């Protein structure tokens, strides 16, 4: 089970919620558009506070109170609505790849783990026939050693929508049409890593193709390889490895849902990788 806590125990936890950056002095470490991310401290022990709609707070509690894997973020109480979970130190993948804040850049060999156990991650979910919604690398969160915990399951669904919720640039197009599958998830982890294998953000207006996912398509169409877009910024990547990454994200990203490999083959084949 989880902490049932009062907004008062949570609000000095957060110096009264200090909607100002870290970086100037204050308790304000992001924010989405269900609510803002406050850095907080119980008992010398760092948690991350999510100030919040009501739908999206049960469904992440119901998910969390059933899926409890190393590859998870994990939720450790709630509450004017908050969410409490273990502090992740060293944020998101996005993050980390974007060297943000100037943290130093991903090595291919922690990269290759990083999409290992993003995808032991989404494999328990998919196990406990949990379909995610919203996989990009901004929901794929870093602890003090770099292992891949994925967060935010407030869009998680245990089919069609009225409501297609999710990220653009990382969305399949049956989800974009409001379908609700598995296999979207898998489309979307595929963007990922590309996203890990050139180091680019999935959507850029200043960018020739602006998504990530049409690299694709030049590929295919042999108008440049996936060479000419590894990340310049490692120095151990090697052509066999970075091809069979390769492989795998552009199998995910096969258009017909039902020719992309479910999980387990993609779990599988991450591993045969190394
Ligand atoms: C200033 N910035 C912004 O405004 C946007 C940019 C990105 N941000 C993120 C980094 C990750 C952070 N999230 C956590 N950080 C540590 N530990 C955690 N445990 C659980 C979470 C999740 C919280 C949401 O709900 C799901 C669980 C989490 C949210 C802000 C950092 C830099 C940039």
């Amino acid at each position: 089970r989880f902490h049932s806590f009062s907004f008062y125990e949570l609000k000095n936890v957060t110096n009264n919620f200090d909607e100002r950056p870290i970086s100037v002095g204050g308790n304000k470490m992001g924010e989405g558009g269900f609510g803002v991310v406050y850095k907080g401290y119980v008992n010398n022990t760092t948690v991350a506070v999510k100030k919040l709609l009501k739908q999206q707070f049960d469904q992440e509690i119901k998910v969390m109170a059933k899926c409890q894997h190393e590859n998870l973020v994990e939720l450790l109480g709630f509450s004017d609505l908050c969410l409490v979970y273990v502090y992740m130190p060293n944020g998101s993948l996005l993050d980390r790849l974007s060297c943000l804040d100037g943290t130093p850049p991903l090595s291919w060999h922690m990269r290759c783990k990083i999409a290992q156990g993003a995808a032991n991650g989404i494999n328990f979910l998919h196990e406990n026939h949990h379909i995610h919604r919203d996989i990009k690398s901004a929901n794929i969160l870093l602890d003090e050693a770099f292992t891949a915990k994925i967060s935010d399951f407030g869009l998680a669904r245990a089919v069609m929508t009225s409501r297609i919720v999710g990220t653009t640039a990382y969305m399949a197009p049956e989800a974009l049409r409001g379908e609700i599958t598995p296999k979207s998830d898998i489309y979307s982890f595929g963007v990922v890593l590309l996203e890990i294998i050139t180091g680019l953000p999935a959507v850029d207006e200043h960018r020739e193709p602006q998504l990530l996912l049409d690299i694709k398509e030049e590929i295919e169409d042999e108008e440049k390889t996936i060479e000419d877009y590894i990340d310049k910024k490692m120095n151990d990547a090697d052509s066999t490895s970075v091809e069979a990454m390769y492989s795998v994200a552009s199998q995910c990203l096969h258009e017909k849902k039902n020719k992309r490999p479910d999980i387990k083959k993609v779990q599988q084949l991450l591993q045969e990788m190394t």
